[PDB]
């Protein structure tokens, strides 16, 4: 009977363009998962799957080593899926949160949402991975 909790933060930056790209991109936007100051959760998190919007050109981007990251321009907000799936053996086997990529119309957008995971039970090998990227014992 040990619970191992670890954090993650999910975010974005989205900034209104000086002028719009030719093809008009009103807005570059980046949206990320990491963990916070002094934690690695690459040591537990396999890979992040951000699924775009289906007009973006290969909307199932995956990032399989930090930065968990895209990098985009757009036009719009959108709700944007993203999977966050562990090194484990067992179940859950991956986290999928729901993310509001919103945009600000008139200027700038820098949002963080913290993610309290708590994994009852982990296996030795999972419960490892966990406590190296920083987890805590509860
Ligand atoms: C409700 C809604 C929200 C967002 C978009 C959108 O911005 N889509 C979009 C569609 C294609 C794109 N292509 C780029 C620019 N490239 C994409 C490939 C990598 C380099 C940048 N940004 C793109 C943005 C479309 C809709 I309707």
């Amino acid at each position: 009977q040990c619970t191992v909790q670890v954090r993650l933060e999910l975010g974005h930056r989205a900034q209104l363009r000086k002028k719009p790209t030719t093809e008009g991109f009103t807005h570059d936007w980046m949206v990320f998962v990491r963990g916070p100051e002094q934690c690695d959760i690459q040591h537990f998190v396999e890979k992040v799957v951000f699924w775009l919007h289906d007009s973006f050109p290969k909307p199932r981007r995956v990032c399989k080593e930090p930065p968990y990251k895209v990098e985009e321009s757009g036009y719009a907000g959108f709700i944007m899926p993203i999977e966050v799936h562990f090194k484990n053996k067992e179940e859950p086997r991956k986290v999928c949160f729901t993310y509001d990529l919103f945009l600000n119309l008139e200027g700038k957008v820098n949002h963080l949402r913290c993610e309290k995971l708590t994994f009852n039970n982990p296996t030795t090998e999972f419960r490892y991975k966990l406590l190296r990227a920083g987890g805590v014992m509860v």
